[PDB]
């Protein structure tokens, strides 16, 4: 307990003698409690151009620790042996061609400069001086400020912990360990436009249905056993690298100190997965791959209830299954953190729930022992929040595109993050959403129309600033003043590995829409008179926005 986290706790309490009290009214049943201390907008452009969505409930809803505080039952001994053998095989497989390595101050500095306000932090040598400090400490087996939360110098300590984590484990993302080519099941770096093609390729594999089971609170279900298995990547590092990485796992993952928000609370726990940590996506992806392989093994009859309870379980059958079929089984899945799609060899997988429940990965909103429902159409499978619709262009070429309920897209676009933002900043974020819709959601009639209206409304030279999403699947091709059709051709034709015919598309007229029935099923307002009124009266609203923005140069895209 205290040896590992004590120093971290002492600095906060000593620094906060101004108000350090122990509350006996603290609601912490699972996390350890140490003490606490006292502490202290709609996007108008988009809203004006989407009047019909002013009513829609999902749009209004978006404008406006209960699960974290639980314990996960320890997995059984046989399960623990199976997870261990599987983790060792997977880590060796992921490391077959790549070697782990330390990440550097330069790499981290360059990432920050192109992604706030830590830019000022990385430009000051004082920041790097303290980092050299937890590092000497993180190297002797201790950390003193390496803590996380759920114009004060405390910010430097937080950013410092993140850099130290990046230095030790950033190579998983920086060297693409979870790319599809390296990991087989991974989709890191593919991007949203490619996920649909990946599911369609998965559907070609012979087998049973496609399963996409959601886990309830995945981060809260990461056990002490999962963390031990995740740490096995350490055996592949160089001694200098092994020392720092071991420090990150032992002192910040296997032990943690957190701050929650009026007053602030200091709590600690030896399990669960940290919120903002750098290795979270990669470690979650690795653990999900291991669990899904284990579920496939149970599905094939390789693992039984007796095997899960057996403390003296023999490795040979697991090693043989992994060695002869493990890569093929990995190839049947698309896994991004807690999102997974699995196409097992047959439908026995639907009822293979002993190991999955035993590892703590309990499926959300379904009785624990009810069989999973699979899909026979890859187009109905949900993954990373999306539908993947397959489309035929007028020229006969086929595209695979992503659908999501239209109210979710319009609702997000209508929200600006942060107050005190000028119209120019607001118009630019609107342009970013509009251009994102042109690139990814061009097949929705309402979004293409709203997209044309926003771009007509804002000055053509203006550069979209601010991100429309934090998703790891977003490549931000829409953050540009380059012609969107040129970008569309580059993304969907030129750089598209699934498009053999490279003939460019010269007009938006040749860029297809979803079928009218499907567009309506996915939330389109097309066919309602209110939509027709909006479409007819859109130029008037565009002129209204242009007049408020001022005398700048605009283009008509209707
Ligand atoms: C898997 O891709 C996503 C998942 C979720 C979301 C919603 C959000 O994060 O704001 C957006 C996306 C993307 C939109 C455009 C390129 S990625
Ligand atoms: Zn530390």
């Amino acid at each position: 307990n205290m040896d590992v986290i004590g120093e971290r706790i002492k600095r906060i309490k000593e620094e906060h003698n101004s108000t350090w009290h122990y509350d006996d009214e603290n609601p912490y049943k699972t996390w350890a409690y140490h003490g606490s201390y006292e502490v202290k907008m709609i996007n108008g452009v988009v809203k004006l151009l989407t009047k019909p969505w002013d009513v829609v409930p999902m749009v209004t809803q978006m404008a406006m620790k209960e699960k974290v505080d639980t314990r996960t039952p320890r997995p059984l001994p046989g399960t623990r042996k199976v997870m261990e053998i599987t983790a060792e095989w997977l880590w060796r497989t992921l490391g077959r061609n790549k070697r782990p390595r330390l990440c550097t101050r330069e790499e981290f500095t360059k990432k920050v400069r192109t992604n706030d306000s830590a830019k000022a932090a990385v430009e000051d040598e004082e920041f790097w001086k303290l980092v050299d400090r937890e590092r000497e400490l993180h190297k002797l087996g201790k950390c003193g400020s390496c803590v996380y939360n759920m114009s004060r110098a405390i910010w430097y300590m937080w950013l410092g912990v993140r850099y130290l984590e990046f230095e030790a484990l950033g190579f998983l993302n920086e060297d693409h360990w979870f790319s599809r080519e390296n990991s087989y099941s991974g989709v890191e770096g593919e991007g949203l436009h490619k996920l649909g093609y990946i599911l369609r390729d998965i559907s070609k594999i012979p087998g049973g249905a496609m399963y996409a089971d959601d886990t309830a609170g995945w981060d809260t279900r990461i056990t002490e056993d999962d963390l031990h298995n995740e740490e096995k990547i350490i055996q592949q590092m160089d001694p200098e690298h092994r020392q720092l990485a071991n420090a990150i796992f032992k002192l910040t993952y296997q032990n943690k100190v957190v701050k929650v928000q009026t007053v602030m609370d200091i709590i600690s726990r030896k399990d669960q997965r940290g919120s903002g940590q750098v290795g979270t996506y990669g470690l979650n992806t690795f653990t999900n791959m291991e669990a899904q392989l284990v579920r496939q093994m149970e599905g094939e009859g390789v693992l039984t209830k007796a095997d899960l309870e057996n403390p003296h379980l023999l490795e040979k059958k697991i090693t043989q299954w992994l060695e002869t079929k493990g890569v093929e089984r990995l190839k049947r899945m698309a896994i991004s953190g807690d999102d997974c799609v699995v196409k097992p060899i047959d439908d026995r997988f639907a009822n293979a729930l002993l190991a999955l429940n035993d590892m703590g990965k309990v499926r959300k909103d379904i009785p624990q022992w009810q069989p999973s429902k699979g899909w026979h159409d890859w187009q109905q499978v949900p993954f990373c929040s999306h539908h993947f619709h397959e489309l035929i262009m007028k020229d006969g070429r086929k595209l695979v595109v992503p659908c999501r309920p239209q109210d979710e897209l319009i609702g997000r676009a209508r929200i600006s993050q942060g107050a005190g933002w000028s119209l120019r900043e607001t118009a630019c974020l609107g342009k970013a959403y509009a251009q994102m819709w042109s690139l990814m959601y061009f097949h929705r009639r309402d979004l293409r129309l709203a997209s044309n209206a926003i771009c007509s409304a804002v000055p053509v030279h203006w550069v979209p600033t601010s991100r429309t999403t934090w998703s790891i699947h977003a490549h931000h091709q829409w953050m540009t003043t380059e012609d969107m059709l040129t970008v569309w051709n580059r993304v969907w034709i030129e750089e598209n590995p699934w498009m053999e015919d490279k003939t460019p598309v010269t007009t938006w007229e040749n860029v297809p829409y979803l079928g009218k029935r499907e567009d309506q099923w996915c939330g389109s307002l097309i066919g309602l008179t209110s939509r027709a009124t909006w479409a007819q009266n859109i130029p008037t609203a565009i002129q209204q926005v242009r007049s408020l923005i001022g005398n700048e140069e605009f283009l008509d895209y209707m």
